[PDB]
């Protein structure tokens, strides 16, 4: 594209430490949570792997030590549910996939409640935000409302913060994993033509959208002047998980766009660049050695070509999602 309509959409932005825009440093204590569910429960738990050096977590500059303080392992009685909102063309491959899917057992098990939310998979954000606003009013009420959030469902649900006041209110933490805070420069990449044909296809999982909102909801100009023009509510706590693995550990279906993002970011999932992943005036809890679908969305169906190409697909989601959970619910 030409360069003066992305200009004229494009609001100032700056790349800065974490601690320039506010966030708080939690990998120290996440990285203790993650690492003792493991060892005290983790032989069984899909995706079970060593939780040594990089192995489940990277280390990146600066990380706080361990605080020594004894890690919950019992089953909590906080009444905290976790309302699970995925991403772009989940809706889509429900049938080889939900998010999270093999993880709810086993927080369930340590006294959390787990609902997932259907959003449209090609749908823009504000038609997905109205969708989450619907469900969690007819959540019980005494339920300690924790949205953990995907790719897109992570600006589904803060697009559902800004516009309802309500859930605002009924709402306790949003954590974002591998969310599309400042959205992708791939959503800019490929040509309108191409995206509105993938948004308007026939497809028996899920309904077209219009036009391409769904990937105008995640282009970078467009999220970034979210930012600009919308305080996110100050009462919710943020937290963010930004994943990235090296090329060789990255889904060979994600390869050729991780490919285009390592040419200015090796820290990228395949689709979200770190740096572009993390809530502003939040908690940084650290970063998942995993791709973009490694780190929430199980694929295990065989044989299936889908599967197959989602090469790299195992990472300990169980364990993550229990990190999660239980870091949040210490730190509210």
């Amino acid at each position: 594209r030409p360069v003066a309509p992305l200009a004229h959409a494009m609001s100032p932005s700056v790349l800065v430490p974490a601690g320039l825009a506010g966030i708080q440093d939690g990998r120290g204590r996440f990285r203790e949570i993650m690492t003792a569910i493991m060892a005290d429960h983790g032989a069984f738990l899909p995706g079970d792997r060593s939780s040594d050096g990089d192995g489940i977590l990277w280390r990146l500059a600066g990380e706080p030590g361990p605080t020594g303080r004894p890690v919950p392992l019992g089953v909590s009685t906080a009444g905290i549910r976790l309302v699970l909102v995925p991403g772009l063309l989940a809706e889509c491959v429900s049938e080889s996939s939900l998010l999270f899917d093999d993880a709810r057992p086993d927080v369930e098990r340590y006294g959390y409640a787990t609902t997932l939310v259907r959003t449209g998979g090609r749908w823009g954000s504000a038609r997905n935000a109205a969708i989450i606003h619907e469900v969690v009013a007819k959540l019980p009420e005494n339920d300690t409302i924790v949205f953990v959030t995907h790719s897109k469902g992570a600006v589904d649900v803060l697009e559902a913060l800004v516009s309802y006041p309500d859930l605002a209110a009924r709402t306790a933490a949003v954590v974002s994993v591998a969310g599309a805070i400042d959205g992708s420069p791939l959503a800019e990449t490929f040509s309108d033509g191409l995206l509105r044909f993938a948004e308007s296809m026939p497809l028996s999982s899920c309904p077209p959208g219009e036009g391409t909102e769904a990937l105008d909801s995640l282009k970078r100009a467009y999220r970034l002047r979210f930012l600009a023009e919308h305080r996110l509510p100050a009462r919710v706590r943020y937290y963010s998980l930004a994943a990235f693995a090296s090329r060789e550990e990255t889904s060979a279906i994600l390869r050729p766009f991780y490919d285009i993002l390592a040419k200015t970011d090796a820290l990228n999932d395949g689709l979200v660049i770190a740096a572009d992943a993390i809530i502003p005036g939040g908690t940084l809890l650290g970063y998942p050695n995993a791709d973009h679908l490694a780190v929430a969305m199980p694929f295990s169906k065989k044989p299936s070509l889908l599967t197959s190409v989602i090469s790299k697909n195992s990472y300990p989601r169980p364990a993550l999602l229990e990190a999660i959970a239980r870091y949040v619910e210490e730190d509210l």
